[PDB]
């Protein structure tokens, strides 16, 4: 299982490393990055909504600068949201709908999985 | 060994991980959360200036509150710097000279490990 250490949000300067995860208020939602090396997004613990795999992910990182970025052991990023931008502060939060979606400042969705799949 | 996703420093909101770690810029100081549960701060990968061990930590974050908690994978706090208060932004910041410290806004060392070995 993962350790929830933000419940469904990923703050600015927050990292999520393998074995951890964000998880959404119901507890369907869970955005991990595995001990595989792989970013999955996953409804009820057994359909994958989203992923980046086979990269080597050690980490998740929503920065300051407002980009969303996975980073392998090395620092070598492996995936952006490529938001980055002054609308601080940034959030990635992990909705009960299924979407993950980076939010910035005033509320504006700037970036989404596109994977609202629970009406 | 272990991954650096912060540098030397844990900012506000910044968690890190079993196999996640800080790192002096000199590379000789490694604050570190283990896979065997244990929160150690090692100079030279082999001497343990300070550790809270055996608690079954899972995770270290800086909060908003200022305050510096580990916690273990039920969120149940196992350690606290207990430096909340309202000078944000606050640091923990893993030191070349050994020690790790707690800084609040301006500047002001609010804790330490009180390990500054290395003059």
């Amino acid at each position: 299982s993962y350790v929830h250490p933000y419940g469904s949000t990923l703050p600015e300067n927050g990292v999520i490393g393998r074995g951890y995860a964000l998880i959404s208020d119901s507890g369907r939602v869970e955005f991990r990055v595995t001990d595989e090396g792989n970013i999955q997004l996953f409804l009820d613990d057994s359909r994958k909504l989203w992923s980046v795999d086979g990269k080597n992910a050690s980490f998740v990182k929503m920065q300051t600068d407002g980009n969303c970025v996975g980073y392998d052991p090395n620092g070598t990023a492996v995936w952006h949201t490529a938001t980055n931008g002054d609308d601080h502060p940034y959030n990635l939060v992990c909705q009960n709908d299924g979407n993950l979606v980076v939010y910035a400042k005033g509320g504006k969705a700037v970036w989404h999985t596109n994977t609202a799949v629970v009406h």
